[PDB]
């Protein structure tokens, strides 16, 4: 992993985090994900280093307000001499007087915002967890189609590459071959291309080409939300029976996050391009609450009426 | 078959036609087409019930004019009591009066029109014949391409299907799937999608889908007019045909095969259909080209 | 109007028709449509020259079945005698022979078929009806669209040409621009080009060009059924609806069409917008129109 | 904002907790984000309602594991009473036996899983801290062209629906039109319609439409990331030469997070659509490092070089 | 080879040239490409059958222009002499007195134009050295893609032609199908439809189709200049791209490819990724070298 | 002109030309175009100095082999005393022993070809007289669409470059935007983008962009045949209906197919450019909708 030091935090949120103090320790390591709540170290009940930002809101400024402004500075003092990477005052921290006053000497970066506890859930912490989130690599080629993000999968290697060619020149997003990598984010999972494989793709009798170079940036995505895995079958798919009627909806678990499962035939004589685009539209239109296999049978007895 | 109903005919011929009497009776069915003519029970010779719109125009109001009141009557009674679906009157019925008074009796549907006979032949009488048209089902594909009909069949389903979705991403009109069927209307031949069918279609791996949802409206089509018929198997100076249901529908037969779609060759057979139609055979073209050389060698 | 020979019509379904007299006058000239009775006429009440073809089915038979032979014969040459293009015999004519002998003497091209009275009305009749309807010249430009009949209007000049060309452009069917002529069959409404105009447009700066020449026969078709009516209207002041729930009509020839009036704006590609009104009227005939369920799911949020 | 229930977090995590007890209150209401630290109400000294997921891990394990019977009850007790929505036990708490005992009164849902709390920092409380972002309701129209987020803007309600539908009819994703609302989740901007929106859009000529029931799914997306924004001017008001040139990319703050802006006038002889993929395919280039600006000028220069070198 | 008649050169330049004096030789042929200068026959230096179009000059008129009357008709007499085919005046030339003259007998088919001998390398020139240019017939299809020539290559009946559908679809165009020809003029390669082939072509399950009559008279063209080449393989390849392969044809070196034909995948959108990667490379991008100088560039961790 | 040199004619033919003597004095200057054929020189009947490359083939070769070695070198002394600024032998020049001897001192550059006379016209002289063209810069927008070069002109702002980029998703090519210069050869007519503007094209609120790195390579191309011009028009006026001719126009002295064309709101110009082109094409080919539109006016009139 990346080491995340206190100034990314700082640049990436300048419109909400003003550096206040200890503008020199700027460049402390972040080792620890988090908005650290830290009560029991303020009580003098635990005493390990601090390797997560800390954060003082409305709560621990309450607590601290009830205190003489000798016992604060005991209270602060147990917190500081913890070499937290750093310490965000939400906008309910209305006077840090006293923190500064203890800060003098440790001179720990002191992050002031206007948010509250709340706003900087989503926002300032959402940011620092994404960057311990456990990513993994596996095979398999990744586009986005239709906005939705694909694995696509199966035996023939290659040949997958070459079906994420048919879908480019079907203006779809590639993200990568092969070399891919995914993580989890919330109830979400995302893939991207490994450094090594980037935009490049090999193509039987071509080699290895520079997917953007040939048909531009408008095509390509950084990365996508994998929602969707199709497995490519090969011409020995006599093994696999089809199903008639896809009533109900297959998946698979993949770090943690289920995928809706496609399996898909290689046909000669039609384009394998525009059935995995079908698979999506299935993908889509189930999502959105709507059946075609169970619409068939709600038609069929309709009809039947004697 | 759908009921045909006398409200039905009435609002589908809002612009030319009027219900003037039988106002509690437009809910009688009309079992036999046409716009029947009934001088034999008029006169008093059949007596069987009248399944189908009876119409009275010129013929009628002139003869029944040279009668008596009471034969005028005697004569509409006959008629009136077999039990008509309803009686149209032509721009030429010009004085229902003994008519009217006479059916104040069983309150047949009567219908006044300001067309003549004739105009009423391609309007409200071939609208109601359509409706009995004999219709049969068959196996196979519809789709309507460069708006052409075209009726795809062949052994493998799986050929036929996916050759389908290919041509709907051409933005082909998709009409249905193997169960379809079929009707004739005057020389043309027309196919559309069974009820179980409607834009349902299987394909591997996804099972039934719905074309229409997947795709969208611009896309499928209630109805064509079959024209061409295209065998799937899993020169061309001739254009081969075949008869369905009584009506001579262009052939052609290609084979499914690697390395090429199956979707433009069915696109290339329509234009092909299309242009041998307005007089150019490229297998001709092409004879009498390799022709002319010859008849160029002539120099030596 | 296109003379319809009884040779034409025999020609046009040899799959259930025999011809088996008149040999020599195939060349009759029909000037009436339908499957005429001549119940009147069989019975010298009513004596003019018919001018359409007839027809003698179960009905026709079982009174001549059951008359003497002279009834037949005199009954019968009051028909002949009229002079009808054209006599089609039902399957349940069985036994003509009677009126084989008789027409032995006049030179009526009988036909003998073996569908029904009803069969016919469906086939034979609808054919021979269908030749005679009524055509109307209009002006305007004729496509399909989708699978629909679309006709352009809007005086708008050569700009609808224009417009047709970008439809074209998108793989629609052409079917005929300004000299065009419409036809009502049924309660269905027809299209297509007067011999003039075939698959001739005028376009600004190329003048009239052929569009089946310039993008093949996969662009053309001989003829659409009408639907959806398109007025395009010039930049040239009036105030569009919020909603669209409407859904106004026009007719035209005795038949209602949809009436949609679109802008032709600046910066936007007006075959969409076309295209856009093709789609809103085939989802709404199917039972979805946009502007109600927009305003059903304002009325649930409300009732929140 | 839709209610957050407890169930519902428990459904999108399946595969890592495990509903252990109080049953028949999973359909409590999480009113407030966060895995909240309770340790101020374990010690009595904070005594208010609880509308967070509260979150007992390794840290309270053993401040717990050091106090007798009676002392856990008591704090336990008063966690409890402060009636939370639910608690979640991390994989370091190791012994809810106790907990399991005091709630049998209560019967507080709580969950339990094999994550630590750093794993459930961006999977567990990630996904419930989003659901409670803070929404803006703008006007402009949303769409995802080339996989980039774009925002329209204008006051020209009628050339911003036209570019749509026309981009629409390009294959691109729509989002939203008029009435949207764009959101912070992170460092990045993100953007949907509103419900009075969904999928909807007004064009002159036909009125409201339903562009998902139009044009399909293939179309449609639920929210986009914002990336670029784009204005459209009415008229064409122009003027320095490396201004006019684009040699470096503006930007414009919207909601704490900068976007690259761009502005264009709509103009006949051009399709507005054509101009909108040419600026994102111009953003993504200059991302990616090349600038077709600077580019230009370098080739002037070395035309001048060569023309200078004899 | 179609004999290259003077007339066909006449209504092939006639806003140019302007035959006067022997218009009964215009039947005649062309067999020796070029315009020849006649300076050794004129002097009778030279004693051999003209077999191509001569022409005087200015030089050889000012020549003229100062030798006795005698004498010049005791050299336009060693000129016509030899028979040949026709004789091109440039405007620096004029007053074809003499000429006309001994050309009484001969009835040699003579020119005017109002080009100079410089404006005829770029014209008259060019055009009949084409004519005679060796043409080799080949099978396989010829395209243009993207501004350049790309000759298909394989087995009878595997897709090829249909593929050249797909291209043309896409706005490409079309040369010819099977029965082509090709040639060199002077370093580069050209490629032609046979004339018995035209722009017609066979698609098995349909047979023989007029792409132009089909697809439009703008999708085809008669001629293009050949400098790729895909051979497509029926149903191993290499996994890098550094290495650019080439093929020897009538002289002309063609980089190639050899490209697999398989079920489901667009092959023609194959054949334009050739095009681009060949365009690609000849600007100086190789998409090979690069993923390896990034594998290098990546392998620096080990600092 | 910018001058040029013999060494930048040998640069150019690499592959099919070798320098075999007079090497010092590359840096003759070519005063005259063409391939100079100098057998009266040879022969002593003309002595003013050549301007141009001189030429030896078959003939000069073949007349060379019948002399005596001491009338060889007496020729090619009166060739190489007029100072030609160079002279190239043909593939059936296969001996240049005796005249490398005489070229001893005058050392003229000799440029040794495996070219054959018939070759060279392609080649070297093709070469040559491009270097002499005359070059105009001009305003505009130069594309090949469908295989035909296309000259874009028309005010400025009214959209003549997005027009280009429609098209170059049309899969036609893009040759150069505004700054671009033509010249003739012949009677065709060549154009190019200027090397200040190459592939870069500015687009109003966008700025400077270029189409390769945009759009791809592949839709660009350096030079094409200028064969039609398109004049695009904005309007604020009645168009030629039938135009049974195609019009032209003179440019730098070539006369082009003129179309003069309105950029109409709504309606993509690219199209409007395809359909000239295929006008074009058709026209070439014999094929003129007007005529075949006023033919068929006619002959149903005649059907009266």
């Amino acid at each position: 992993m990346k080491k995340l030091l206190v100034k990314e935090l700082i640049e990436q949120f300048q419109d909400c985090v003003n550096l206040i103090d200890g503008h020199t320790n700027t460049s402390n390591v972040i080792r620890v994900p988090g908005l650290k709540r830290v009560v029991f170290e303020m009580l003098g009940l635990f005493s390990s280093q601090i390797g997560s930002v800390a954060i003082l809101g409305k709560r621990e400024f309450g607590f601290l307000s009830q205190k003489t402004l000798v016992e604060q500075q005991q209270i602060l003092h147990n917190l500081l001499k913890l070499n937290p990477p750093a310490i965000i005052l939400t906008k309910s921290f209305t006077d840090p007087t006293v923190l500064l006053q203890v800060n003098q000497t440790y001179q720990v970066p002191i992050l002031k915002t206007d948010f509250f506890s709340t706003e900087l859930s989503f926002t300032v912490e959402t940011y620092i967890n994404e960057q311990f989130a456990t990513v993994a690599q596996i095979h398999g080629v990744l586009l986005e189609v239709f906005g939705v993000g694909v694995l696509l999968t199966g035996r023939s290697g290659i040949g997958k590459s070459e079906c994420a060619l048919d879908l480019i020149n079907k203006n779809h997003l590639f993200v990568g071959d092969d070399a891919i990598e995914i993580y989890r984010l919330g109830n979400r999972l995302f893939g991207r291309a490994q450094e090594v494989a980037k935009k490049f793709m090999e193509i039987r009798g071509l080699g290895i080409i520079n997917v953007e170079r040939f048909y531009g940036l408008q095509i390509t995505k950084q990365r996508t939300e994998i929602q969707l895995m199709v497995n490519l079958l090969s011409l020995e798919k006599t093994t696999v029976t089809f199903e008639r009627l896809g009533t109900e909806l297959k998946k698979q678990r993949l770090l943690g996050v289920d995928l809706s499962f496609y399996e898909i035939p290689i046909s000669p004589g039609r384009k394998t391009s525009e059935i995995i685009e079908s698979a999506v539209i299935d993908f889509k239109l189930k999502h959105s609450g709507y059946n075609s296999a169970l619409d068939f049978i709600e038609n069929q007895k309709a009809i039947l009426k004697r």
